[PDB]
């Protein structure tokens, strides 16, 4: 599935924030709007046992042009809370499950 960072108007969203994957299906996530953008997932929102790491940006790492993706897999089944971390308070969030 893919996934825009930044809305087409240049709202500061993901599109769609709120979606379900099957396991080993591919998320791409790519610079729309508003970059930089990063991919976040919450160590505290995410399937028991599952190492963060292996599957978000560092806060600290930015998307930096349009067009720029990052793409991952999810292979444990839960829902997963993600964002990016320069515009988390804009509410710039969105959760994946994963069944």
């Amino acid at each position: 599935i893919d996934v825009l960072l930044g809305a087409d108007d240049g709202s500061l969203a993901f599109v769609p924030s709120e979606f379900s994957i099957s396991p080993g299906e591919k998320i791409v996530f790519k610079n729309n709007a508003g970059f930089p953008h990063n991919i976040v997932f919450d160590e505290d929102s995410i399937p028991s046992g599952v190492d963060a790491s292996k599957i978000s940006m560092s806060e600290e790492d930015l998307l930096n042009a349009k067009g720029e993706t990052f793409e991952v897999a999810l292979s444990n089944k839960g829902e997963y809370s993600f964002y990016c971390s320069p515009h988390q308070g804009a509410g710039m969030v969105g959760k994946v499950t994963v069944n």
